[PDB]
């Protein structure tokens, strides 16, 4: 599902109702430097998606307004990628509402929802409301840029997902472990405990048959402790091959995560200097273990500007490392897709040919997903298929939109 209507009523700068409507199925465009209502539109949406409640009413809500509404409207008509349960419907719409005191309610095609249902809906279709998926924001490049090797590897560890592996390999060294305090277990009982008492044993009868009292039952505990040996020594060799066989158990899942981890390392490496090499033509970028390291140890980012091959990521302009990091979070999408994804304020660094080489990715390379580009500055991501530019008039936030390509 796509969206393809918003309508904000009483919620921060927009005090009247509010309908934006005609939202692209692939390319969107929110633009409006001054002023809130640009980023209160991306608010709204964080907000019917569940990302003091009061404050988000139109005066927080100490003047007129006293009742905050948002409405997400989805077409529903590719019935493949509707959310289970609600295929009859051909537009799904989601309302959140606030009133004051700041408790909130939902409402699915205008019937009250509890949250969990709401919640439910859109984590069916992979958007992961607990762990945005979607939604790229400025705060993800700066982390990004600031990663050490062993986290940008976690990060392709969880596209390979490999987490698979190392479950089962912590069960087994948890298991091994009991294993290995096994055999000091045995090693402790027989050498200080069971040894002892039987050679002591089996010096008594050799005072008594020497030429007085020996014990009477001196052949039953003879042969009970040596029955305890026998018991203890064979113990000693299966519990050692217990342990023998965990270690092939667990070469093997290191062998099949590693296996995985370099198919996963060849498929991201590749797009991400493609894409870098789209967002900044002439170009080129790619993963490598740090000077000296293994794929184990870190994944790093080695950057081509022209000709030349920079030492670090430091040596890059602002707009380089805001593409660099934009193309490596974007070779990521395909392993946790999502039907829609949000640009946040990504463009302070660009300049208006980067923003295009960023829209004409997104019509093409990512066909099939919605995007919605919230822009920081004005008069970028010009080849959106719908823009809208958000002003402020008389009290309230005004949208206006546009169709380039008239």
């Amino acid at each position: 599902m796509r969206v393809t209507e918003l309508i904000i009523d009483g919620f921060k700068s927009y005090a009247v109702r509010t309908v934006i409507t005609g939202w692209d199925e692939s390319f969107n465009a929110v633009t409006g430097l001054n002023g809130s209502g640009k980023s209160n539109i991306l608010d709204a949406i964080c907000f019917v998606l569940g990302i003091n409640l009061q404050d988000l009413i139109y005066k927080r809500g100490q003047a007129g307004v006293t009742k905050a509404s948002v409405t997400i409207v989805f077409d529903n008509r590719d019935k493949k990628r509707s959310p289970i349960g609600f295929e009859e419907y051909a537009t799904i719409s989601v309302t959140r509402q606030i009133v004051l005191g700041g408790t909130t309610k939902y409402l699915i095609n205008g019937h009250r929802a509890q949250q969990q249902t709401v919640q439910n809906l859109f984590q069916s279709v992979q958007l992961n409301i607990n762990n945005p998926n979607f939604l790229i924001m400025q705060g993800r490049i700066t982390k990004v840029l600031n990663m050490k090797p062993a986290e940008i590897l976690a990060m392709i560890e969880e596209a390979a997902g490999t987490r698979m592996f190392e479950d089962r390999k912590e069960k087994a060294l948890k298991t091994m472990a009991k294993k290995d305090l096994k055999l000091q277990e045995i090693t402790e009982l027989l050498a200080d405990e069971i040894e002892p008492k039987l050679e002591k044993l089996r010096q008594e009868k050799r005072a008594f048959l020497d030429f007085k009292k020996i014990n009477p039952k001196v052949m039953n505990m003879i042969d009970s402790v040596e029955k305890k040996e026998m018991s203890l020594k064979h113990m000693m060799k299966t519990v050692l091959k217990d342990k023998h066989k965990i270690e092939e158990t667990i070469a093997t899942l290191d062998e099949y995560k590693r296996k995985a981890l370099q198919e996963t390392w060849e498929k991201v490496n590749g797009d991400f200097g493609q894409i870098f090499n789209e967002l900044l033509p002439g170009s080129f970028a790619k993963l490598e273990p740090p000077e000296g390291k293994d794929l184990t140890d870190g994944l790093e980012v080695k950057v081509r500007l022209g000709k030349v091959w920079k030492q670090s990521l430091t040596e890059l302009s602002g707009g380089q490392r805001s593409l660099i990091a934009l193309s490596l979070i974007m070779a990521l999408l395909q392993f946790k897709p999502a039907p829609m994804y949000i640009l946040d304020e990504v463009d302070a660094a660009l300049d208006l040919s980067h923003t295009q080489n960023i829209g004409r990715l997104i019509k093409t390379r990512f066909k099939g997903s919605q995007f919605i580009v919230v822009s920081l500055k004005d008069g970028m991501f010009q080849n959106a298929n719908r823009i809208f530019r958000v002003r402020f008039s008389e009290g309230t936030s005004v949208v206006q939109a546009l169709t380039p390509a008239d």
